[PDB]
C-alpha cells in the first residue's frame, strides 16, 4: 500500500488475514467491508495479490474478472488515450487494464496515485472489484427476503436476525430497501407480534419493535 | 487511524482483534471499552470498518444504524449547512453522513480532524456509535438488577460479582446507580450476611463488606 | 501510551496481553508486575481501557473504583484547585478525577504528562492502580502466611515456593516480611530440615538452605 | 527487502508465511501469487532464502534451478560482459549468477537496484523464478482441461469451480485460454444446462450462464 | 529497551516470550541466553519486569533476590556515594538498589544510561541477574558430570547429548570444563566405543569421536 | 541486528522462529538457510543470541564450537595482532573470539561493522557458523547417496524427491554433485524407466526426464 505518502508491500498479515476470511466465510456481506479494510491504500498490486491469492471459488474469481472487464472497457470508452509523446514532466493516460494492475508497473501506478492532481487508481479499482463482489455475494445468496418468516415460536430478535442478514444480500438500492423494511418485516412476522407492532403504528424504531415483541 | 498527527489505514490485528470480540462475547458490557480501544484515533472510514465487519447480530447492527441516525439528523437541525462556494483555505461545514462516515472521503474526514480548529468527527461519531452499544448492551440484558439475589449458600464475593455485572449493563445514570448501590446491595443479601452488614452502618466500603461477609 | 515524547494509541497486543492475563490467573501477584509492564507510559485512557475491558471479577473491579476514589479525594485535599483565568501559556490543575482519566480529554492528559514541569498524571493515577489491585491481591489470598507449613514428606524446595508464594500476597511492609522470613520460615519447616537448619546458625542464605535439605 | 528506497531483512512471518503456504498447498496455482507478495520489494538475497528454506519437494526445487540457469544463460548471451576496470562512479554489468544472488554480495545487489538507471536484479530474477514456477505448476497438475466434464447431477457452479480451477494451471496462453472457455466449458456440460446454455447464445457472460444454469 | 539512543516501554511478545519459557522449561540452560536476548538494550524497569512477572518458582526467585542484594552491597562497598549537591550538569552516583531499579526512577535510569561516559546500569544488573540465574540452574541440576556414563547399547551420539547437557548446568570454570571433556567423556563411554576412541589418540576432534563411534 | 545502518536487538519473532525451527526438524539441510534468513544483518551477539537458545542437540552444538574454533585460530594465524596504543581515531584488530561475540562488546561488534573500511565480523561469523553446520548435517545424514535407488513400483517423482534430498545433505563439491546427479541418477532408477531415460539421451532436462517417466 501507500500510507499518507511513502510506498509499502502488502504485509504478511494483511495477507494472511484476507485469506482467512474467504476460506472460512466464502462470499459473506461482511467479508466486503473486511476486504476494503485490508485494503486501505492498496494499489492495484496490491489488490491483485489480494485476488490471486486465493484458491478455490474460481468461478467466482472468474465472474469477477469479467466485470472488472466490463468496468474497464467502460474507462476506455469515456476515457480514450490519445497519441503522443508522453512529455518529460507528464505521465500517461491510464487505460483499463492500467487500472487493474496488469498492464502498468509499480512505479507508472505510484506514479498516478502521488502525482497533482491524483489520478486514484487504487481506489478507482477497488470500485470496481467491490461491484464485482456485490455481484457474487448477491449471486450466492440461497435466500431471498421474501421468504424470511418468523417462526410460530421464533423469538422475534432471531427473526429480526435473519431479515437483515438476507437483506444485506439482496439486489437493492435504499430506496427499495427502506421499503422492504417499512413494508415486509412487520408483514411476515407470526401472527402474535404482528398484531402487537401494528398496534404501535407503522412509524416506531426497531428498538422500540424489538422490545415490543421481546415477552412474545 | 491517526497518531499524534500523520494517517494510517487501521492494522489487520485491530481488525481481527474487533471481529473476535464480537464473535465470542456478543454484546457484554467489556465490549464497549474494548471497542472505543481498539478505535483510538480511528476516522469514521476505520469506525465504518469496524461495523461493518460483524457478520451475525444483524438485528443489532440495525438498531445502530437507527440510533446513528438519530444522532445525525439532531447535527444537523443544530448545525445547519450553509450555502456558498467553500473558499480557497477553508473546508465545508459537516453533514451528519459526513460525519458518519457514509457522505465523506477519506480526504475530507483527513481535513476535519486536522484543520484549526480541530472538528473530530471521529471522536464525535464514536460517541455516537458508543450511544447505540449501550441501547444495546442495555436491551440485550436478560436480567434487572432488582432481580439479583443472593443465594442462600452464595458467598457474598459471587453475588457482588452478579451485582455490579448486571448493574455495569443497566440503564442508568450515576445518581442513580448510587442509589442502586446503596440500598438494594445491602437489601438483596441473604439473611445470615444482609444482618452482618446492617450491624456495620451504611457508609461502609465494599472492602469492608465483602471481608465482613467472608467467613459466612 | 506516549514514547520517550510522541503520542500512541495502546497496541492490540497489549490490549489482548492484558485481557487473557485476568482471565487466567485472576488476581495472582505477577499480574501486577505485569500490569505494569503492559502500561509503560500509558496514559490514564489507557490505564482506563485496561481496567474497563475486564469483565467478570466486577466485585474487584468495584473495589478498585472506591480505592481510586479515595485516593483522588485525598489528592484534591491536598490539591485544591484555585478559581481563575487559566492563562494563554498555562494548563488547568488536575483534580482527582482529571487524574484517573475521568473528567479529563486525552489533549489535556498529553499537556500535562509533557508540559515542564511534568505532572505525570499517568504515573500517578498507576500508583493509585496499583495501591487497590494490592488490597485485592490481598484479600483474594485464601491462605496466609501462618498457615504454611512444611509436609512430612515435602522435599524442602517445594515449602519454599508455597512460602514465599504466600508471602507474595500478603498486607505487611518489607521490615515485616523480613521478620517473616527470618522467623517462621524455619520455625514452620519439618523436624528433619529444622533442626539441620537450626545447625547452620540463623544468618544463612537461602541458597545454603535449600541445599542443606536438599537430601532430605 | 527494500521500500520506496531504505534496506531491509526478510521478516520472520513473511518467511514463515511462506513456508506454510508451500507445507499445506504444495504447488497450487494460488502459491504464485503468494509468492510474488511475499517477495514485493525482494533481493536475490531474499528470493533466494524464500526457496532454499523449502525442504522437501526436492525435485520441483531441482527443476527451478534447472529454469534459473536456462534463464541466466540467456541473459549471458544477450548481456555479454565486457572487459575493464570497474570504474570509481560505476558498478559492474550483472551475470545471470549475479541475477540469481548467487555469486553476487547484498552491497552490489543493492548497488544495481538503486543506481540510476534501475537495474531491477530483483525484479528479474522473480520473473525468472515465476517462470520455473508455472513449469512446476502445469506439470504438477493431475488433470487435463479436456477431461473436465459435468457430473450428471453436479450443480453447474461446481463445475465451473473445478473448470477454472483446472484451467488456471494449464499450459496455455490468454488466447488459447480464451478458446477453452469460449468453446469446451458449454462443450463438457451435463446434457440438461448444455441445452439452456445453447439457447442464451454464444457470447452470454458467466454471471449469465451460472444463473441460467441454477435451478438445473 | 533503548534502541541505538531513543527509549522505549518493553514490547508485549518480549514479555510474552519470556513467560511462557520459565512456564514451559522451568531452569534450563538455554533461558539464560534466551533471558539475555530477551533483555537486549534493557533498563532495570524492564529487568524488574521480567523478573516480577515470573509466578510460581518463588524459591528460586527469592533466592534471585539475594544474589542480586549480595552483588549490590559488593557494588556500595567499592562505590562508596559522596556527599554533596548533585550540580546542574551532573546526576549521582548509582547505588546498588539504584541499579537494580528499586530505588531509581526510569529518568534516572535513562540518564545513567546515555550519559558520557556511559554508566551502563542495564548491563551491570543485568550481570547479577545472570549470576543468580547460573546459581540456580546448578543448583536444579539433579545429576552431576560424574554421573553421566554411556548405556551398554546407548548410541554414542545420545551420549554425547547427555554429557554435555549436564556439563552445561556445572558449577565450573572453562578450564576445570576443559578437564572434563579431555578426562571423563572417554572414561565414561561404554567398553566397546572406550576402546575405539583411546585408539584414536587423546587429541581427536569430537566430531572424529561421534563418527569413530557412530557403527557401533 | 543492524538494518542499512541504525542497531537494533534481535525480534522475539525472529528468536522465536530460530528455536522451533531446530526443535522441529533437528538438522535438515533447510534449517541453514532459514539460519542465514532469521540472521540477515546479525552481529555476533545475535548470533550467540540465536545458538545459545538452542536446547537439547549438545553433541551437535559441541562440535560446533570446535569448528568455530579452528576458524578462529586459522584467523589468527593469518591475521596476527600487533602491539600498541589504539589511536583515538582507530579500533583494535578483532581475534577470532571477537569474531565469535565471546572477547568483544557490543559496542566494539558495532565499531567494526560500520567503521570505513567495514570489517564485517557478523558476516565472517556467520560463514564459520555456517561451515560448522555443514559438518552436522552432514554427519547426522543417515543415507549416503549411493544408496537411493527406485522402488520398483516408486513413482519417478518420489524418487527424485528423496535423491536431491539426500543430495542436498552430502560432503561435495557442485562439479562432483554434478557428476552424481549425470551418473546416479539414471543409473539408480528401476528398469522400466531406466530404459526409457537412456533412450532420451544423456543431456536431457530433469523437466524431461519427469515428464518421461510420468506415466510409468
Amino acid at each position: 500500500p501507500i500510507v499518507q505518502m511513502v510506498h509499502q508491500a502488502i504485509s504478511p498479515r494483511t495477507l494472511n488475514a484476507w485469506v482467512k476470511v474467504v476460506e472460512e466465510k466464502a462470499f459473506s456481506p461482511e467479508v466486503i467491508p473486511m476486504f476494503s479494510a485490508l485494503s486501505e491504500g492498496a494499489t492495484p498490486q496490491d489488490l491483485n495479490t489480494m485476488l490471486n491469492t486465493v484458491g478455490g471459488h474460481q468461478a467466482a474469481m472468474q465472474m469477477l474478472k469479467e466485470t472488472i472487464d466490463e468496468e474497464a472497457a467502460e474507462w476506455d470508452r469515456l476515457h480514450p488515450v490519445h497519441a503522443g509523446p508522453i512529455a518529460p514532466g507528464q505521465m500517461r493516460e491510464p487505460r483499463g487494464s492500467d487500472i487493474a494492475g496488469t498492464t502498468s508497473t509499480l512505479q507508472e501506478q505510484i506514479g498516478w496515485m502521488t502525482h497533482n492532481p491524483p489520478i486514484p487508481v487504487g481506489e478507482i479499482y477497488k470500485r470496481w472489484i467491490i461491484l464485482g463482489l456485490n455481484k457474487i455475494v448477491r449471486m450466492y445468496s440461497p435466500t431471498s427476503i421474501l421468504d424470511i418468516r418468523q417462526g410460530p415460536k421464533e423469538p422475534f430478535r432471531d427473526y429480526v436476525d435473519r431479515f437483515y442478514k438476507t437483506l444485506r444480500a439482496e439486489q437493492a438500492s435504499q430506496e427499495v430497501k427502506n421499503w422492504m423494511t417499512e413494508t415486509l418485516l412487520v408483514q411476515n412476522a407470526n401472527p402474535d407480534c404482528k398484531t402487537i407492532l401494528k398496534a404501535l403504528g407503522p412509524g416506531a424504531t426497531l428498538e422500540e419493535m424489538m422490545t415490543a415483541c421481546q415477552g412474545v
